[PDB]
């Protein structure tokens, strides 16, 4: 049903994972970049400093996922040009 920034944060994350595990990393990165939007929004909801510290550190989390998968895509273009 309903959709607040929290739930569509979560939702980009679910998409980063099957995306990933299909190869399309681009498409992964944007989702791990949208989840991090979303949640700089929940943030401004947040009405505890537990609930906005846990946020935080779940927006960074997905800076990580951005940085692995980065990495990785980088791996795999220069595997593609090798194998083509």
């Amino acid at each position: 049903g309903m959709e607040g920034p929290l739930n569509l944060a979560h939702q980009q994350s679910r998409r980063a994972d099957r995306l990933l595990a299909a190869g399309k990393y681009e498409e992964a990165i944007s989702c791990h970049k949208k989840a991090a939007a979303y949640l700089s929004e929940a943030m401004k909801l947040t009405q505890s400093e537990q609930a906005h510290l846990s946020l935080e550190l779940q927006r960074d989390s997905h800076m990580k996922q951005l940085l692995l998968i980065q990495e990785r895509w980088k791996r795999a273009q220069r595997e593609e040009r090798l194998k083509a």
